């Protein structure tokens, strides 16, 4: 019973529950033709839905899958696809005819302060987010769906991640010691997930059960933080480190006293803005930074809002800005892809290319 | 019922079941007085111990950097092992301990197909954190390496995954195929002997210790997925599919050397007449520069009582014939020589005393 339905009226791993390991990656499409990406994403949605389920010769040739996920369980394996900006008009040409079908509110997320962007780091055409609770099962998906790409696509960049939550089913929490989710609301409230996920009309009909996705990958100076007491740690946040619970309160599930943290607080900002997204990250090590010396790791920041310009960029505006956090933090990889619907059996991923 | 335990009469993570998340570092001392460094590993003793198994001041940083507070131990274990240059570095013997250097310590002969890095091999102290969560597994080692500032300097943090089967299977590895039959079993104290502690010969310090061989294996994932089925069997000499040698039924069964290719993996590797405990991870670290592709591969970690005798005999053979050289390039490259057990009352590596 390890296994997350493929096919649906949403795409899996948006409101699924949260898996322990994620590899993100994002694709530049190189082919000019647009029926090579409609065989792509074909072959895509045949091989996700034989991966994300128990479905398991010529000597001569290559063997048509790499085999390290054999003994393995699908261990909730979800696939997420999305497209950036740059698939419907790349370097101002439209180069597949699809201009007339961009979602309403694609484009490239802005310049904040503190950015550090690596544009290699984020951007791309294609988005694939590969969760699992195995890593190995996570990059046997994606290694085999890449693969399915060669000649159509480049690898514009492959991140990976983790997030373990307690044991006794607590809040999981990120490198810095405090429980990261408490703010999203239930992903089993389906008029909530319809409120602020889910698409229903104002977008072309491909977007309906779709969403769109935030992409930052944002740097967390351990070592800076480490150094920090626990007083400054938990001032930086608004909520008590151990607990998860707001300042003046009890238990992690109390409301937010906004009277009660400081004016640059973390969650103080993000919650002043009034405006709510569904927040799916994970956190990320990638052994040391050369020049710095130390630990290379950060937060693989993914949240899915069905309109980012009234939800997401009101809060990264403010976040920027004035946050206790940026003291620790510098964002180095930003990108915003739109999810399509969910996929019909019958269907294949995104099947409005046609 | 998910702690190994640290004290022994060997260090954990040796013998110990294989867990599936590494992380492996390694250290040069930058301290010039020696009792810095007895304070480390006093401190270092301290921490693990708590980290291994089950375990006030709002004012003052946290000593733990809490992530991995609601987790479980998972099998968390840490090694640590030290390399030549703690010894002697650029001929200075920096702490007196030369008259005490382990009899084959010293780095590894360079081989054919070698492109190696140096700072992703080499250093003084190693560390082997390893567990079934790779957030435990971190933070174990991120306090750990947070005792050694001012003392040490971080030469490289590698980071690795190595998933079992469901059922029990041996683990496979990037190519697809089981990693590990070859292994003695290690619940075999008199094989485990032969092969892995040490008992006479060397400094008291590392009677029941080991070496530890590391080699960091970039793999060629992109040439190896165009590759036949034929080529990837035959570069090792078993089936993909069964992990079964050449002419033979199961996973187990002896290996036929008549009957796999000369420069198979698996021939040259037995043809020494040698054994070595191996204890590998996979390793993927996004894309690589100028050539676009997968950047992944495997850390080779290995235990030996004897790697002149043992493990380079083995090296030799597969640098110069073995069919992986065609799919695989050694990037870095160590050998530690991994102190005994620690006593409940003493530290790691108590002989700086
Ligand atoms: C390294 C980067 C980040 C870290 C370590 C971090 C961590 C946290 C933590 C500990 C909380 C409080 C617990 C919770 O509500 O889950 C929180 C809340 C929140 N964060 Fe972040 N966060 C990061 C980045 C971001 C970004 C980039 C955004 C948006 C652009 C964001 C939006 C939010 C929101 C909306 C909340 C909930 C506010 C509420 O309680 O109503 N976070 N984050
Ligand atoms: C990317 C690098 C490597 C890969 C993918 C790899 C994989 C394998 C595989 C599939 C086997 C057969 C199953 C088994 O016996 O466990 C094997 C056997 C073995 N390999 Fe490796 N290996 C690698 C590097 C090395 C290195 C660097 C050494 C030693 C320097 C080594 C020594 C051995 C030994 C001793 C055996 C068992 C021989 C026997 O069957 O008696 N391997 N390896």
């Amino acid at each position: 019973e390890q296994i997350v339905p493929f096919y649906g009226k949403h795409q899996a791993g948006i409101t699924t529950a949260h898996q322990t390991y994620v590899y993100f990656a994002a694709l530049d499409v190189t082919a000019k033709d647009k029926s090579d990406i409609i065989t792509l994403f074909r072959n895509w949605t045949s091989l996700t839905q034989m991966l994300t389920s128990g479905k398991k010769r010529n000597q001569y040739l290559p063997p048509q899958d790499t085999g390290e996920s054999a003994d393995l369980s699908p261990s909730n394996l979800t696939v997420t696809f999305g497209f950036g900006p740059g698939f419907f008009e790349k370097d101002g040409k439209d180069r597949f005819g699809l201009k007339s079908k961009k979602p309403k509110h694609l484009a490239a997320l802005p310049a904040m302060p503190n950015d550090n962007l690596d544009e290699k780091q984020g951007g791309g055409d294609i988005c694939i987010q590969v969760c699992a609770d195995d890593e190995q099962v996570a990059f046997h998906a994606l290694r085999n769906l890449l693969n399915q790409a060669v000649g159509t696509c480049e690898v514009r960049f492959v991140n990976k991640g983790f997030l373990s939550g307690g044991k006794n089913g607590e809040t999981p929490r990120n490198l810095f010691g405090f429980k990261d989710g408490t703010g999203n609301q239930s992903t089993k409230d389906d008029t909530l997930m319809n409120s602020i996920v889910w698409i229903q009309s104002g977008e072309p009909d491909w977007m309906t059960g779709g969403t769109y996705m935030a992409f930052r990958k944002i740097k967390m100076f351990l070592e800076v933080w480490d150094r920090s007491s626990l007083k400054d740690q938990e001032d930086t946040f608004g909520r008590r480190k151990s607990s998860g619970a707001p300042f003046g309160q009890k238990k992690e599930t109390d409301p937010v006293k906004l009277n009660q943290i400081p004016s640059n607080s973390h969650v103080s900002l993000a919650k002043s803005t009034g405006k709510q997204i569904l927040r799916r990250a994970f956190s990320y090590t990638e052994g040391l930074d050369p020049k710095t010396g130390y630990m290379d790791a950060g937060l693989l920041f993914i949240s899915f809002q069905k309109n980012p310009d009234n939800q997401f960029i009101p809060m990264l505006k403010a976040l920027s800005a004035k946050d206790a956090l940026n003291e620790y933090t510098q964002t180095i990889g930003s990108a915003l892809y739109a999810c399509p619907g969910g996929c019909k059996k019958g269907e294949y991923i995104a099947q409005r290319l046609l």
